[PDB]
RNA sequence: GGGAGCCCUAGCACAGGUGCUGCAUGGCCGUCGUCAGCUCGUGCCGUGAGGUGUUGGGUUAAGUCCCGCAACGAGCGCAACCCC
């Protein structure tokens, strides 16, 4: 739960497709790439991790949203490590603003797996058997850890604001605090708690969600060890 | 001398009408068409009528199934359940 000269190589990123609104968090245009104000990344982190502490203490959940493939797997472990839910494959229209209706898909998954521990997987025609077993396929594929959500989450952790911007918009419309791993292509003001790092490159990404989940466990009550991911990021 | 009932005149209340209106109508039928379509709930977009979903790419006899996607689903159809 720290590291400051964990610039490592995960400080600055992105070329000139910036959101000029991200101007404060930049250090220079070192050869076609804005590099991120190192200090600010650490002090925004201060007020940020602070936020997340009180969330684990009060016993609420954080929905980890990362769809970007260069961060996809990482989300799965760190979100499984902590109890919290994750949206991993792709983000659906109304996971939040339509959160009731979307949860029928959860009502079915949990209940369709109950078909697969019964005598009725031998019963039922195979007209149903083929359809109703490759339907369970897809369900577990998108809601592999949305099903953990039983109500709207107290906050939400996105790894790319720009890319998962439908996720962001939904959060706001329901007044759900946005934590985000952001960099130069994003609108910082659209985000409540910003870690101005860089949405792409696993060396960042995982470092952040490691230390974040470290802190979540550390503050919930468990004080643990290295992660399932770590330097298993190639 | 009256009475129930049945056959009966003479008047009543009504019957009956394949007389009109199929644009006053129900019912049933023809037809586009056994064509693959027509909608809904909630969400999202839009001042609004409305839109998205139902568009895109592949496939099928088929909105048939697949991939994808601000949508996630569902109903009436298709298919199947019936017969030869
Ligand atoms: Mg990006
Ligand atoms: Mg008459
Ligand atoms: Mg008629
Ligand atoms: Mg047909
Ligand atoms: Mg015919
Ligand atoms: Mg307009
Ligand atoms: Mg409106
Ligand atoms: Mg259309
Ligand atoms: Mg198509
Ligand atoms: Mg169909």
């Amino acid at each position: 739960v720290k590291e400051l000269l964990e610039a490592g190589v995960h400080f600055g990123h992105e070329r000139k497709r910036w959101n000029p609104k991200f101007a404060r968090y930049i250090y220079a245009e070192r050869n076609g790439i804005h590099i991120i104000d190192l200090q600010k990344t650490m002090e925004e982190l201060e007020r940020t991790f602070r936020f997340i502490e009180d969330l684990a203490m009060r016993g609420g959940t954080i929905l980890f949203v990362g769809t970007k493939k260069q961060a996809q797997d990482i989300v799965r472990m760190e979100a499984e490590r902590a109890g919290m839910p994750y949206v991993n494959q792709r983000w659906l229209g109304g996971m939040l603003t339509n959160f009731k209706t979307i949860s029928q898909r959860v009502h079915r998954l949990e209940e369709l797996e109950a078909l697969f521990a019964s005598p009725e997987i031998e019963e039922r025609p195979k007209k149903e058997q083929v359809r109703l077993k490759h339907e369970l396929e897809r369900l577990q594929k998108y809601l592999s850890g949305f099903r953990l959500l039983k109500r709207l989450p107290d906050a939400i952790f996105v790894v790319d604001p720009t890319k998962e911007a439908i996720a962001v918009r939904e959060a706001r419309k329901l007044f759900i605090p946005v934590i985000a791993l952001a960099d130069t292509d994003s609108d910082p003001d659209l985000v409540d708690y910003i870690i101005p790092g860089n949405d792409d490159a696993i060396r960042s990404i995982q470092l952040i969600l490691s230390r974040a989940v470290d802190l979540i466990i550390q503050a919930r009550g468990g004080v643990v060890e290295p992660s399932p991911s770590y330097a298993l990021v190639q």
